[PDB]
């Protein structure tokens, strides 16, 4: 059965208000008192926040409230909070032989989030990543937001992009951050080199970090 | 309310039978014949499949099937295909605050490949690092299919999760996954052990690489 249209995306601020929409017909939302909404943070569990239209079960914060009009039903979340970012979504009891329909889902993006700068860590090739005749420098970047950054490299002060590989921004705990550029190199052109060097460029800022052939006893 | 725990990552190859778990208690899956499982394409709306433990809305395929004993719940496909590849759901009515309780959802991978084994790489903390009062470890995992790893950190054999951030697996060029997960530490931790291991768990199969403070003698 086809969904209930709802908003692919919406934003705002700490505090602020949002309202997302579950678009029905007189077969569903307009023709009964049960539409329900989750919420849901990927890689969790849905979790029912209102049913029949109205009701909150406890436990849920009386920030978020249901109702409709007509055939369109609406979530409104007050006092906007960093945790309220996840994906909502709308469901109705219908006339036809479903006995009940989703909502397409909405991503709710929670944007004012303090800005930060990422802590790059650079690794030089591990003592066996070079037993393999292998040998990869790892750029770590962390706790930064948001999640926009660029990396870059060079080869004895020399730019160098043969070899560069970035992950994209994937989010963390802490809620900021965190990426990692990897420069998969030979364990002969690390051996020759002097120093290699990682420049990481977060929201305007520029930090770098070198790391040269280390050798022991 | 506390999600009904199912596993987290299945597999299976065309023309197979899959069955994915629910597990809940008698306030729940073992209250009621209200279970019900729910297909979702990440992107889509979620799809209602089964309800009442087995019964089965109109238009949905004989190959899906559900079932129950106890507190645990069971759905069943058969005859897989390209398209059941999925995240599934389960559901229960319940007694109490909330009406009904979710299952954490199962990604379901029908194998369209050869399935790979990761390749597993430890880094060490950076001597550069270690001067800045600082103890990182990065742990690598590349090429794997199924996209699913877990992830987990030890002490001279014992747990660790302070610290422990591990990022979400991405489909690489070749098709295959990667990932990466790193322990921050302070110098002391580190220098306080005789070693540190990265376990990765794939389909089952757990493989470990171990780190230890001496660098040089």
């Amino acid at each position: 059965q086809s969904a209930l249209p709802q908003p692919a995306s919406v934003s705002g601020s700490p505090g602020q208000s949002i309202t997302i929409s579950c678009t029905g017909t007189s077969s569903d939302v307009g023709g009964y008192d049960l539409v329900s909404w989750y919420q849901h943070h990927p890689g969790g569990a849905p979790k029912l926040i209102i049913y029949e239209v109205t009701n909150r079960p406890s436990g849920v914060s009386d920030r978020f409230s249901g109702s409709k009009s007509g055939n369109t039903a609406s979530l409104t979340i007050s006092g906007l909070q960093a945790e309220d970012e996840a994906d909502y979504y709308c469901s109705s009891y219908a006339s036809g032989s479903t006995p009940r329909i989703f909502g397409g889902g909405t991503r709710l993006t929670v944007l004012g989030q303090p800005k930060a700068a990422p802590s790059v860590t650079l690794f030089p090739p591990s003592s066996e990543e070079l037993q393999a005749n292998k040998a990869t420098l790892v750029c770590l970047i962390s706790d930064f937001y948001p999640g926009a950054v660029t990396v870059a490299w060079k080869a004895d002060s020399s730019p160098v992009k043969a070899g560069v590989e970035t992950t994209t921004p994937s989010k963390q705990s802490n809620n900021k951050y965190a990426a990692s550029s990897y420069l998969s190199l030979t364990p002969e052109q690390w051996k020759s080199h002097r120093s290699y060097s990682c420049q990481v460029t977060h929201e305007g800022s520029t930090v770098e970090k070198t790391v040269a052939p280390t050798e022991c006893s």
